[PDB]
Order: C-alpha cells, then sequence, then structure tokens
C-alpha cells in the first residue's frame, strides 16, 4: 500500500485525550479534552484554539447533577451555529459557542437508558448518526464496551427522537456518512476499533439502516484501531489508525486502503478537515496534541457547511 508522508504542523499542545477536531459556521476550531479529572473523577472539556497562536481557552466544562462529563466528539449544527457533543458520561449535548450547554436524552425513543456517546456525524438531511461505546450514561457506573459487546449506535432525528438503530458492538468509535452527488445519504461507516473493522449500512431513511456489511479492514494487529473519520471531496474516507502511526485511506469502494498516511506520532485519534481547505487537524493521544497537514484536495462539506434555503 502506497505511503506518503506529508509535513505535520503543530497546532496546540496538552490536551488530554484530545480529540473530537471540529469547525463552527464561522471557522472557528474547537477540540474536547476528554481526559480531564478532578481527583480522579471526569471532568472533561471542549475548547477553543485560536489558531493564530494555539492559545486554549476552555468554553464548557460539562456536569450534569455533578456527574463530569467525559466530552468526546463533534459535529457543528447547520440552523444554529452550536455544538453536537458525544459525551461517554453524559450521553449527547448541545454546546452554545458561549460555553452554556443542554443534555439532550437520559432514555432513548422506547424509554431505555441512553448510553455514553464518542463520536457523531450529520448527514445532509439533518440526522445524526452517533456511535455509543460506553454503557448507560451518569448516574450509573462508567462502564466501556471494549471486552464485552455492548456498544449500540444511535440516530438522533430532526423531530428530536433518540433512536437506538443497531446493538453490540465493540466499541463503535468513528463514523461518517456517504451522500449521493445530489445529496441523498445512503451509506453508513461505523468503526469497530479493537476489530480492526469498518461496518456499513445502507441508509433508507431518517433512522433505518439496512444491509450490514463489514466494509473495510484496518491494518495492523497492535492494540488500537480505526478512531476518528471524515470523506474527502471525492469520497475517499480517511480513518485514524490508533496505534499504527498511520491515517488509512480507503477509497469509495472500501475493502483495504488504497493509501496511508504516515503521522510523526502513534496514536491519531480523530481528524477534520478546514472548510474550503485541504487541511486537514489532527488530534493524538500521544502527545496530547493536534496537528494539521495538507491532503490532496478539500474535504467534503460537513452538514453545517450546507445550505437550507440555497436553489442548487
Ligand atoms: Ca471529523
Amino acid at each position: 500500500i502506497p505511503v506518503i508522508e506529508p509535513l505535520f504542523t503543530k497546532v496546540t499542545e496538552d490536551i488530554p485525550g484530545a480529540q473530537g477536531p471540529v469547525f463552527d459556521k464561522n471557522g472557528d476550531f474547537y477540540i474536547v479534552a476528554p481526559e480531564v479529572e478532578v481527583n480522579g473523577k471526569p471532568a472533561g472539556e471542549i475548547l477553543r484554539i485560536d489558531l493564530k497562536t494555539g492559545k486554549k481557552t476552555v468554553i464548557c466544562k460539562p456536569e450534569v447533577n455533578g456527574y463530569g462529563g467525559i466530552p468526546a466528539g463533534c459535529q457543528c449544527d447547520r440552523d444554529a451555529n452550536q455544538l453536537f457533543v458525544a459525551d461517554m458520561r453524559l450521553g449527547l449535548l448541545v454546546v452554545q459557542t458561549d460555553g452554556t450547554f443542554e443534555e439532550i436524552a437520559k432514555k432513548d425513543s422506547e424509554g431505555r437508558r441512553m448510553q455514553g456517546c464518542d463520536d457523531c456525524a450529520f448527514d445532509y438531511e439533518g440526522n445524526l448518526w452517533i456511535t455509543a461505546p460506553a454503557g448507560e450514561v451518569a448516574p450509573a457506573d462508567y462502564t466501556r464496551s471494549m471486552q464485552e459487546k455492548f456498544g449500540s449506535i444511535y440516530c438522533f432525528t430532526t423531530d428530536g427522537q433518540m433512536i437506538q438503530v443497531d446493538t453490540a458492538f465493540q466499541f463503535p468509535d468513528g463514523i461518517a456518512v456517504r451522500h449521493m452527488n445530489d445529496g441523498r445519504p445512503y451509506q453508513l461507516i461505523v468503526a469497530e476499533t479493537p476489530t480492526k473493522k469498518l461496518w456499513s449500512y445502507d441508509i433508507k431513511g431518517p433512522a433505518k439502516i439496512e444491509n450490514k456489511k463489514v466494509w473495510g479492514h484496518i491494518p495492523g494487529t497492535h492494540e488500537g484501531g480505526a478512531n476518528g473519520m471524515d470523506f474527502d471531496e471525492d469520497n475517499n474516507l480517511l480513518v485514524a489508525n490508533w496505534g499504527s502511526s498511520h491515517i488509512e485511506v480507503f477509497g469509495p469502494d472500501g475493502g483495504q486502503p488504497k493509501m496511508r498516511i504516515r503521522c510523526p506520532f502513534e496514536k491519531p485519534s480523530n481528524l477534520h478537515f478546514k472548510p474550503q481547505t485541504k487541511t486537514i487537524f489532527v488530534t493524538e493521544h500521544e502527545n496530547n496534541a493536534v496537528w494539521k497537514f495538507e491532503w490532496q484536495r478539500n474535504g467534503k462539506k460537513q452538514y453545517c457547511e450546507t445550505l437550507k434555503f440555497g436553489i442548487f
């Protein structure tokens, strides 16, 4: 498999468990520090990074009834400049740029206790697909599906329903949605970290997935595997392969990577394109830092970059 070694430029440092990189509608950049703790207890943070200096500001340090969160992944909304944040302890949060936040669900559409979430991806219809590798949200004791298969997948719909769409995964993490050229969502990709697999489903409609398939294979026998992912504008899927020192690049049809990107660190955790550029920001757990490098083309537009009131 061909490997490229582009120049990685440091963006910011000292972010415990750095991940969930995201850009909002104004081009501002944010990341999450899931591993920040206070007295051995969760006290995860959501930070804004000034790309001009690398300086960090903690805008939100979520806690519900005394239970600190473990913010882990983000997506920016389209109709309002607010962030949807997957939290391993609190479930799904909606965070404002002013730092205030709201907890979205303690239970799903079937009345079952909500599970802690890791990452999410908005499709162009505004539905949010979410991975939930943790067990029940606080106040339940914290559990993770790295050993047992109790990780689930949810779809938080436009009409406000938190629908569990699949279960029994061994730590589902990265997630992405593939769209047809006309904008119709049609494929959901989910990373199952330890099994070194990327799973796919046909998206038939809001919260409707079927045809579950082992779509791709992550290289290596190292501890870890696929974490965060995103599509470039040609629908190639770039996937952080935590523990391999590489970001894998899958073609539109999956299978084995078509190319690999060597990182100057072993644990890439997630990545995100800067709107209107070929720049990919990468979070990593070796140095708990953020970097950026130039990819071959622009990224696939995120939901927040699309227009609700456009003509074309
Ligand atoms: Ca991303």
